[PDB]
DNA sequence: CCGACGGCGCATCAGC
DNA sequence: GCTGATGCGC
DNA sequence: GTCGG
C-alpha cells in the first residue's frame, strides 16, 4: 500500500540508484534496495528510525534517514544530489539499455548528458546502446499479461514449425502468474543437446526473425539470445519488447525453469530447505552432499516435480511461488 | 573488525 | 591474432 | 549499508 511508507520506500529507491549509477557501489545499492523491499512489505506506517531498524535489512544510518525524512519531508543529501547536474544527468543515461555506470560516466563527462546528446553522437554508441536508445520509452514500459499470452503463443508455434522435438517454456514473472511483466524470458532445450552431448539456438531466432516477431538482435551466441520482438498490428502498434532466449541442456533444463521461474525469496528458501535435506541446488543441478560436505554427481531430473521430490517438498504450483 | 554481498554469456576492451 | 579483463544485463 | 563470523 504505497501511501502507507511511499515516502521512505522512494527515498531508498533513489538512493540505490544513485549508489549503482554514480557511486558504482553495487553493495550499496543492493542494500537500499533490500531496506526498500522490506520495508514496502511492512503492514504499518513507520512512525520512527526505530521501529524502522527493527526490520531485516535496516540499520543505523537508514534509520538516521528515516527520522530525518519523517521530520522534515526530505533528506538533504537526496535533494542536493537530485540538483546535481552531473549525477542526475549520469543517472538518467544509464536508463539506457547498454548504457552502464561507466558508460554513462564517460558520456557526461564529454558533455553528453541527454537523450538528444546520444540522438547527436550515434558513433559513439555501440550496437547495444544503439538499440536501447532507438527503443528508450518502449523498453521501460511493461506488457500486459494478455500480450505476454500472444506473444507466448508465437513463440511456440515457430519453435515446434523449427523441430517438434523442441521444448519451449516461458519463464519469468509470467509463469508465476503475475498480471503484467518487464520481458520475455524463454527457456529452449532439445532431446539432441545435453550436458555430455550448435545452431540449435540460431534455427529458432532465424524463425522467429522470418516471420518477423523478432526485430532487433542485442546479443547471440550458442547459448544465449537478448533481443528484441513486436507482435503484429489500423490499431496503433505496439510497443517492441525485450526477449531473451536461453538454450539449456535437456538434463539441466528443469533446475533453468525452476531457477528462471523464481521468485529469488522462494529461490532462496527452496534452497535452504534443499540443504537441510542433504542437497545442493543452483541453477543447472542438484546434488547429494556427503557428510563431510562433499558434492556428489547431479541427480536424474525430468521434471520440475522431481526437484521437489528430492527434497521431500510437495510441488508448488508456479502460481505460488512468491515465497 | 572486516569480508560477503551471484555469477555467468556475450560484446568489447586491454595487453601482449 | 590470442587471451584474459571489464562492462553490462540479466 | 547491513549483516554476521
Ligand atoms: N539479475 C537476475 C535476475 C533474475 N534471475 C533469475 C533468478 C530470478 O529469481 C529469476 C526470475 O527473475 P525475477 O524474479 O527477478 C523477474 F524478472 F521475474 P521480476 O523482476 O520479479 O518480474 P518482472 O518481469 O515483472 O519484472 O530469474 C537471475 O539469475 N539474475
Ligand atoms: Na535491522
Ligand atoms: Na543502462
Ligand atoms: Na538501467
Amino acid at each position: 500500500q504505497e501511501t502507507l511508507n511511499g515516502g521512505i520506500t522512494d527515498m531508498l529507491t533513489e538512493l540505490a540508484n544513485f549508489e549503482k549509477n554514480v557511486s558504482q557501489a553495487i553493495h550499496k545499492y543492493n542494500a537500499y534496495r533490500k531496506a526498500a523491499s522490506v520495508i514496502a512489505k511492512y503492514p504499518h506506517k513507520i512512525k520512527s528510525g526505530a521501529e524502522a531498524k527493527k526490520l531485516p535489512g535496516v540499520g543505523t544510518k537508514i534509520a538516521e534517514k528515516i527520522d530525518e525524512f519523517l521530520a522534515t519531508g526530505k533528506l538533504r543529501k537526496l535533494e542536493k544530489i537530485r540538483q546535481d547536474d552531473t549525477s542526475s544527468s549520469i543517472n538518467f543515461l544509464t536508463r539506457v539499455s547498454g548504457i552502464g555506470p561507466s558508460a554513462a560516466r564517460k558520456f557526461v563527462d564529454e558533455g553528453i548528458k541527454t537523450l538528444e546528446d546520444l540522438r547527436k553522437n550515434e558513433d559513439k554508441l555501440n550496437h547495444h546502446q544503439r538499440i536501447g536508445l532507438k527503443y528508450f520509452g518502449d523498453f521501460e514500459k511493461r506488457i500486459p499479461r494478455e500480450e505476454m499470452l500472444q506473444m507466448q503463443d508465437i513463440v511456440l508455434n515457430e519453435v515446434k514449425k523449427v523441430d517438434s522435438e523442441y521444448i519451449a517454456t516461458v519463464c519469468g514473472s509470467f509463469r508465476r502468474g503475475a498480471e503484467s511483466s518487464g520481458d520475455m524470458d524463454v527457456l529452449l532445450t532439445h532431446p539432441s543437446f545435453t550436458s555430455e552431448s550448435p545452431k540449435l539456438l540460431h534455427q529458432v531466432v532465424e524463425q522467429l526473425q522470418k516471420v518477423h516477431f523478432i526485430t532487433d538482435t542485442l546479443s547471440k551466441g550458442e547459448t544465449k539470445f537478448m533481443g528484441v520482438c513486436q507482435l503484429p498490428s489500423d490499431e496503433k502498434e505496439y510497443p517492441h519488447r525485450r526477449i531473451d532466449i536461453r538454450l539449456i541442456p535437456k538434463d539441466q533444463y528443469y533446475c533453468g525453469v525452476l531457477y528462471f521461474t523464481g521468485s529469488d525469496i522462494f529461490n532462496k528458501n527452496m534452497k535452504a530447505h534443499a540443504l537441510e535435506k542433504g542437497f545442493t541446488i543452483n541453477e543447472y543441478t542438484i546434488r547429494p552432499l556427503g557428510v563431510t560436505g562433499v558434492a556428489g554427481e547431479p541427480l536424474p531430473v525430468d521434471s520440475e516435480k522431481d526437484i521437489f521430490d528430492y527434497i521431500q517438498w510437495k510441488y508448488r504450483e508456479p502460481k505460488d511461488r512468491s515465497e
